C-alpha cells in the first residue's frame, strides 16, 4: 500500500495527476479497467507541469516506499502539438515503455525496488521534444497466484521534454490493451516453485 504522489522536487500531486489511492494507498487490481492507465476513473489534470530535458533522470517517489516483491515500470506518452496537457489522456496505443526493473534469482526472488522511495527515471535522449505523460507503476505479487491477485499502484506524472531529437518509439501499446489477467508476470506464484526466471509485462523497454 503505497501512493506514487510526487515527482523531483514537487508536492504530493502537483505535477502528479491525483491517483483515486490518494487517501487509502489501495491498488488497481482489474487490467481491464480504465484505472490501469493513470489511477484515475475521471482524469483530472494536475495543477502543474515539471520541465525536464531529454536525456535527464526523473524522480519519481513512492510513499512511503515500496514494500510488495515485484517490478517497477515506467512508461511515457506524446500529447499531440495541437492538444494541451491538462486535456489530454493518453487514450488508445501511445504508450512506450523507457524502464522496467528485473529480480535476482535464487531461493526467493528478491527485488532491486523494495524498501525504496526514490526512483531514477531515464528520459530517452533522443525521443521528440514536447508535453508527456509519464506512468509510474509497481506491481505487487505477493498474492498474484491468482487471476486478478496482482495489485498495481499506479500515478502519471505531467512533463514538458525539450532538447529531444527524432526517435518514434515502436510499437506503442494502450491502457487498457497492454496487459492480460494471464500475463506469465502478472498471474504468477513467486514463492513456489521459486521462479527462475521472470517475463515483465507489458512491451520492451525503448531504447535510443
Ligand atoms: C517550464 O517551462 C514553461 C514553458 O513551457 C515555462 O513557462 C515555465 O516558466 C517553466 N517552469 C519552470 C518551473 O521552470
Ligand atoms: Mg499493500
Amino acid at each position: 500500500h503505497y501512493t506514487w504522489p510526487r515527482v523531483n522536487d514537487g508536492a504530493d500531486w502537483q505535477q502528479v495527476r491525483k491517483a483515486d489511492n490518494w487517501q487509502d494507498n489501495g491498488y488497481v487490481g482489474d487490467v481491464t479497467s480504465p484505472q490501469i492507465r493513470c489511477f484515475q476513473a475521471t482524469p483530472s489534470p494536475a495543477p502543474s507541469v515539471l520541465n525536464t530535458t531529454a536525456g535527464s533522470t526523473v524522480t519519481y517517489w513512492a510513499n512511503p516506499d515500496v514494500y510488495h516483491p515485484g517490478p517497477v515500470q515506467f512508461y511515457m506518452a506524446r500529447v499531440p502539438d495541437g492538444e494541451d496537457i491538462n486535456s489530454w489522456n493518453g487514450d488508445g496505443a501511445v504508450w512506450f515503455k523507457v524502464y522496467e526493473d528485473h529480480p535476482t534469482f535464487g531461493a526467493q526472488l528478491t527485488w532491486p525496488s523494495t524498501g525504496k522511495s526514490s526512483f531514477a527515471v531515464p528520459i530517452p535522449p533522443c525521443i521528440k521534444s514536447g508535453y508527456y505523460l509519464l506512468r509510474a507503476e509497481q506491481i505487487g505479487l505477493h498474492v498474484a497466484q491468482s487471476v486478478g491477485g496482482a495489485q498495481f499502484y499506479i500515478s502519471c506524472a505531467q512533463l514538458s521534454v525539450t532538447g529531444g531529437g527524432s526517435t518514434e518509439p515502436p510499437n506503442k501499446v494502450a491502457f487498457p490493451g497492454a496487459y492480460s489477467a494471464t500475463d506469465p508476470g502478472i498471474l504468477i506464484n513467486i514463492y513456489y516453485p521459486v521462479p527462475t526466471s521472470y517475463q515483465n509485462p507489458g512491451p520492451a523497454v525503448f531504447s535510443c
